[PDB]
DNA sequence: CGATCACGGGG
DNA sequence: GTGTACGTGATCG
């Protein structure tokens, strides 16, 4: 129909899959439902005969037998080849791992194809339906908590003690000790806030859910307290809960009837910072400062009854800057949505490597190109131990003045003019062929490939969006088509990237080779012009590079980058473009993909250094920032080289607090799962043989004591740790964490590890 | 050594 | 759900 598709998903009904079009049509919410859609894999067979052997295959599952329901003899596509291959039909979606592995067994069995695509993709490539079209207005509602915390505590274990939410009517809380506040509620329990945040919900109906680490802290916290309190969460359209989803080593919560919005991981993307706090990520886009009331802070204002207004206040900001990025970041993960063919819930939370894939999961079915399979365990192994030929290493010491170019916008267009791709990797019985420099692969000219076909449609698209934009006058349509340019632009300078990605579907070592090997000669000839006009190039690598012209006022530096990237662009054929990425102070590089720079705003951006992380002590991490101080804002390496010598001699004469030394280590796992026993492990035991229920979740924080053998054998709890009695591990605090934090960035400016000391 | 295990965001 | 991140660095055995 008309609508807006901003989901999609399946029930079962009497046994049967049911899939569900969410949808928004002129401001009203309609589910449509199907039931006709088949499950199905392929399987490539030695011969037509072993049909009637592989149509029997059965298995088990709910207590019921599963059974091939229908097979059909198809023709496609395999590596720009036909090939025939048996389409085998299945009930439900979860027959497809049931049945599976008993298909690939038979010996008559070549391989099977398609076998891992989840049925609500599945259903949206084959029906050609895309989310996210149209000029549909959503509405957004931003929502967040705070909890009562005490260290170590297990993981719901206090109360939620405010809930609040923001939209475009304002920011409000809900809580259940009195507070005076204009924008706050007061409530009897937190059973009574936990129901109220429930109707707010449920009478504004909003389409986004926007939260900030809702996956892994606000809506598993909910469920958690909810579930003690034995109340529901009917938070979905369908009255359903919040559903807990694990993917990876983490969670992800979504909403049946809503697009559940975390901005955590869709920022942690876009943008370059060394903690993704909320206040950090708050003053790099909007330039503003937020301040943090620490989880200690807001345990004190609680149980003593004092400065609750100070902890209702950052409960309002966090929901009201919570609705101020939700609305700035989803127009770009709304338009990613629409281009990719999937729903912003799922494109939000992937890489732009699984991006690349459901794009190409999309084509490779209009195309009728039958897709490879994911790696095996084994081979993604011998793929991440794949050596690739053909980037130096970057000069040392403080640089100032330096400006950032970016070469990404170069590689689409080597993989469409040299026809790059798996299916044109050396061809037999090929009449012309490009052979890649330094490398030598063969790529068929004969045909296009399936990846360089897509991108030169990419281009052209963006281009037509591009022209489109010039001649508008419409700054709606302007504003809509610059996200859309910028979507297509994303994906594109994915590819490359995605060649090389070990999971890849459609991997490509030597079509990743190949790409880096073309891309080098203009590289090469950008280095070269850049010296030509006494610019001094500090750092590069295949995305860009660092320059500076030794010793030049700044301006003139500026300037002459800009009337260089506008030369060479000229110089450039096709869609090749150099971008000027930006200026910094001062700056200086380690390795690849480790360096750190300061701007002429005083902002430190810092890229594989920085160790901001529970399981390293305060003395590491102080040190370490304290040295990027020195370096960066005093352009002083000798004062960095004399902050890291003092606080070596300080912690070997026991006179560094004991507060800065402790280690934080989750427990992820019942305590008899583990077969490596680290510090945290030793000292976890300890308190459960005292009684301690330790769960996972549960954060433990011990110190390194001074004696014999593994420090597993000398961690103390925090709590237990008596300065009068127990004696700290110099060595270890100097060895294995203030000299490892340092000992990388000091590396640049010429000093080993054993001349940071007295 | 190879294997195992942790980090991030949020209170 | 036709599912279970990622890349990297410390410590154990
Ligand atoms: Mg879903
Ligand atoms: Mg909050």
């Amino acid at each position: 129909h008309a609508g807006m598709i901003i989901d999609a998903d399946y029930i079962t009904e009497d046994g049967k899959p049911i899939i569900r079009i969410f949808k928004k049509e002129k401001g009203e919410f309609k589910v449509e439902y199907d039931r006709t859609f088949r499950p199905y894999i392929y399987a490539l067979l030695k011969d037509d005969s072993a049909i009637d052997e592989v149509k029997k295959i059965t298995a088990e599952r709910h207590g019921k037998i599963v059974r091939i329901t229908e097979v059909e003899k198809v023709q496609k596509k395999f590596l720009g080849r036909p090939i025939e291959v048996w389409k085998l039909y299945l009930e439900h979606p979860q027959d497809v791992p049931a049945i599976r592995e008993k298909i690939r067994e038979h010996p008559a069995v070549v391989d099977i194809f398609e076998y891992d695509i989840p049925f609500a993709k599945r259903y949206l490539i084959d029906k050609g339906l895309t989310p996210m079209e149209g000029n549909e207005e959503l509405t957004f509602l931003a929502v967040d908590i705070e909890t009562l915390y005490h260290e170590g505590e297990e993981f719901g274990k206090g109360p939620i003690i405010m809930i609040s939410y923001a939209d475009e009517e304002g920011a409000k809380v809900i809580t259940w000790k009195s507070i005076d506040l204009p924008y706050v509620e007061v409530v009897s329990s937190e059973r009574e806030m936990i129901k109220r945040l429930v109707k707010v919900i449920r009478e504004k109906d909003p389409d986004v859910i926007i939260t900030y680490n809702g996956d892994n802290f606000a809506f598993p916290y909910l469920l958690k307290r909810a579930e003690k309190l034995g109340i529901k969460l009917p938070l979905g359209r369908d009255n359903s809960e919040p559903k807990m989803q694990r993917m990876g080593d983490s969670l992800a919560v979504e909403i049946k009837g809503r697009i559940h919005f975390d901005l955590f991981p869709v920022i942690r993307r876009t943008i370059n910072l060394p903690t993704y706090t909320l206040e950090a990520v708050y003053e790099a886009i909007f330039g503003k400062s937020k301040e943090k009331v620490y989880a200690h802070e807001i345990a004190e204002a609680w149980e003593t009854g004092k400065g609750l207004e100070r902890v209702a206040k950052y409960s309002m900001e966090d929901a009201k800057v919570t609705f101020e990025l939700g609305k700035e970041f989803f127009p770009m993960e709304a338009q990613l949505a629409r281009l990719v063919g999937q729903p912003v819930w799922d494109v939000s939370r992937s890489s732009t490597g699984n991006l690349v894939e459901w794009f190409l999961l999309r084509k490779a079915y209009e195309r009728n190109e039958l897709a490879p399979n994911k790696p095996d365990e084994r081979e993604y192994e011998r793929r991440l131990r794949e050596s690739y030929e053909g980037v130096k290493e970057p000069e040392k010491g403080l640089w100032e003045g330096i400006v950032s170019l970016d070469f990404r916008s170069l590689y689409p267009s080597i993989i469409i003019t040299h026809n790059v791709s798996p299916d044109t990797l050396n061809r037999e019985n090929c009449k012309e062929y490009d052979v890649a420099p330094q490398v030598g692969h063969r790529f068929c000219k004969d045909f296009p490939g399936f990846i360089p076909s897509l991108l030169g449609n990419l281009l052209e698209e963006r281009q037509k969006i591009k022209k489109r934009m010039k001649e508008s006058k419409d700054p709606v349509e302007k504003k809509l088509l610059d996200y859309r340019q910028r979507a297509i632009k994303i994906l594109a300078n994915s590819y490359y990237g995605y060649y090389g990605y070990a999971k890849a579907r459609w991997y490509c070592k030597e079509c990743a080779e190949s790409v880096t090997a073309w891309g080098r000669q203009y590289i090469d000839l950008v280095r070269r012009e850049l010296e030509s006009r006494g610019f001094k190039v500090l750092y590069i690598d295949t995305d860009g590079l660092y320059a500076t012209i030794p010793g030049a006022k700044h301006e003139e530096i500026k300037e002459k980058a800009l009337k260089f990237v506008e030369y060479i662009n000229s110089k450039l054929p096709g869609l090749l473009e150099l971008e000027y990425e930006g200026f910094y102070a001062r700056g200086f590089f380690v390795t690849k993909k480790k360096y750190a720079l300061i701007d002429e705003e005083g902002k430190i951006v810092t890229r594989g250094l920085e160790i901001v992380r529970r399981d390293w002590s305060e003395i590491a991490k102080e040190t370490q920032a304290k040295v990027l101080e020195a370096i960066l804002k005093h352009g002083n390496v000798d004062e960095a080289v004399k902050i890291v010598k003092e606080v070596t001699e300080k912690l070997s004469k026991y006179e560094i607090p004991p507060e800065k030394l402790v280690i934080y280590e989750q427990i992820t796992r019942p305590l008899s799962e583990y077969k490596a026993i680290g510090p945290h492990v030793a000292v976890a035991k300890r308190l459960a043989a005292k009684g301690v229920k330790v769960k996972p979740g549960m954060v433990i924080g011990y110190i390194v004591l001074r004696g014999d053998g593994p420090i597993s054998k000398r961690a103390i709890a925090i709590e237990e740790f008596d300065p009068k009695k127990h004696k700290y591990d110099a060595e270890y605090y100097i060895e294995n964490q203030v000299l490892p934090a340092v000992e990388r960035i000091l590396r640049a400016f010429g000093y080993r590890k054993e001349d940071l000391k007295y």
